[PDB]
């Protein structure tokens, strides 16, 4: 298989993927720390839909 780049929609960085979510819907990543605002931890929880999706 192939590795997904997986930047970060809103910085374009890679880093902390230990902080990042993945989006259900469109696939997206974000830094718990790029929303607006932010969320404070990393959700136990494996699903998750970004603001643009979950809307
Ligand atoms: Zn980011
Ligand atoms: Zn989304």
């Amino acid at each position: 298989g192939h590795m997904r780049v997986c930047a970060c929609h809103l910085c374009g960085g890679r880093q902390d993927p230990d902080k990042q979510l993945m989006c259900d819907e469109c696939d997206m990543a974000f830094h718990i720390y790029c929303l607006d605002p932010p969320l404070s931890s990393v959700p136990s929880e494996d699903e998750w839909y970004c603001p643009e999706c979950r809307n």
